[PDB]
């Protein structure tokens, strides 16, 4: 049974764009370690060894990309198989990878943070008008309650019926019967998000994000050492290595399409003082451009990773707000 | 709040004997990988790199041993901090480690596989006579039901009262009220084991073993590579590295006290044709000696680990039974 790519993408976030299979990429060991530190709640220790043969940006070809979701937690991540390429001799032509499909977000969707009344025993889930009119089939507004049943599929192949009703003073679109069963069964709370989409097959699907336990196989350090050693050993032998990317836990993508890297680096010219826009995901899974200024250009970590493009742009924001946005970003993160 | 060492040891198994803090040990990277393969359901890949500086038996000093248990699963394991020592200069004297306590099993205990009637809504838990008389306070056998309430502590600091009753035709010691609450709350099934002990403080405690989900942080390979790289990097720098040992999942101890290694190796003399006894844990957490014959003495893995003492004795058993016992063992596993 095959995992729904679009719902996976809706859940992943609007800015998530995965490398295509068969494509060249740059793999940034520092970005990898960052994702591991999040998962490990502890940062990459000072001791992790030197790998002289492992560059800060390792050109690979994508052997495979697969999409995963956990049925109890709703954790999602992609597994990518990357082979480092040192010359054209290391590069499988793209046809050798068979037919590929795009990694696309659904164009019809909505996403909402759950309120307290979305999760209360009575009250139901309130749907915004435009979302109900775009995503649900049209109601018979002459019915004494206008109402219908929606059959919705989740990312784990389970089906759920929700009663969709239009009532109240003022009238509101609500999901009632079956909604509280979903909330109960999945242990959703206020603060979590729920998303509805139509996929390419016009299937009505539903996805979940959860707001805000250590491994007892390997120490945090060994996991951090293993990240580095697997890449260094793959580089030496030109063998495939498998990375995981969790787009809800990962602070920044660390597998960067060559085309994206080139547009940002090779052609461009960046300076301290420069103005720039960076896209951020918004609460309803939209995108919003935030402006700032480059205030420095320098190595994130001059000792371990000299000259690394990873997070080498020190930036300040026009609207810092709660000091939400990162103080360092990478050249491929900005537009101008 | 401090984890009960004896109950931890009762749960761990009768043959489990951990290295003392401050002590010298040999660390067997191959044994480590074996434990990781169990946890990973996939074995150490062919590709894991050569580490010329990492010997098959790495002398370390034990910096620390701590005991852990998971409250939902009842998984238990120990974390050991090991520093490789290359000369006497690398060795902290033992007093520098402060007061140490022994790692001892409780002398008063019992363990039972749960039956179907141990887990049925009625029926209760049947306790063997000798176990009830040794572990529970004496009953008033003149009472119309002889009965008492036992206050029992689990490994996670939770308290449980069980009603202990003596009734039936024939009379049986049973745990009734509160037992089914325990079974329900902990999701125990027939096949799982339950253990009761008195600790050093004469506290009545209860432990659980369960009969018969992959990491999405790091690939199986990287975890296997990390095991090797952490040890090799600790060896080069003489720095501490932290290993986990799960005694219910680990096929053989891979951190071997120097004293145990020496008795088995340095003094001894082993031959093909030789008879030997090896201890195995029994169902009621007793120990049973099994006899066999050494049928070969040779490297487990001559290519990657030449001359390694790890699982270098090929053995046949007097009673193979279901082909339960390992076909290779290590010199420190046998007596003669
Ligand atoms: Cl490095
Ligand atoms: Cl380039
Ligand atoms: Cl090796
Ligand atoms: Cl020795």
């Amino acid at each position: 049974p095959v995992i729904n790519s679009e719902l996976w993408h809706a859940c992943a976030g609007p800015l998530v764009c995965l490398p295509q299979v068969g494509s060249l990429v740059y793999y940034f060991s520092q970005g990898h370690s960052e994702q591991v530190a999040v998962s490990t709640r502890r940062s990459a220790t000072t001791q992790v060894p030197n790998y002289p043969n492992l560059p800060s940006q390792l050109m690979c070809q994508v052997h495979n990309v697969t999409l995963h979701a956990d049925k109890d937690s709703d954790e999602i991540y992609a597994q990518m198989s990357l082979q480092p390429v040192h010359s054209e001799r290391d590069v499988f032509p793209v046809p050798d990878f068979g037919m590929l499909r795009g990694s696309k977000h659904p164009t019809e969707f909505f996403c909402k943070t759950l309120t307290a009344s979305d999760t209360s025993t009575h009250g139901g889930f309130s749907v915004p008008r435009r979302a109900a009119e775009k995503l649900f089939p049209p109601l018979d507004y002459s019915a004494q309650p206008p109402t219908q049943e929606l059959v919705v599929r989740d990312l784990h192949e389970n089906t759920w019926t929700f009663r969709h009703i239009y009532r109240g003073q003022p009238k509101r679109h609500l999901l009632t019967t079956g909604w509280s069963l979903f909330v109960g069964s999945k242990r959703l709370r206020a603060g979590d998000s729920v998303l509805f989409i139509r996929d390419e097959k016009s299937q009505l699907m539903v996805g979940v994000r959860r707001a805000n336990l250590p491994s007892s196989v390997l120490s945090a350090d060994s996991m951090h050492i293993g990240v580095l050693a697997a890449a260094a050993h793959a580089t030496a032998n030109r063998t495939p290595f498998l990375i995981f990317y969790n787009p809800r836990a990962c602070p920044a993508e660390f597998v960067i399409p060559l085309a994206k890297y080139r547009k940002a680096i090779c052609g461009s010219q960046l300076s301290v003082g420069m103005r720039f826009g960076m896209m951020f995901e918004t609460e309803d899974s939209g995108k919003r451009r935030y402006m700032g200024t480059i205030v420095g250009i320098s190595d994130l970590d001059p000792l371990r990773w000299p000259g690394s493009k990873w997070r080498n742009l020190q930036v300040e924001w026009d609207e810092p707000g709660c000091n939400d946005k990162p103080t360092r970003v990478s050249p491929w993160d900005i537009e101008t």
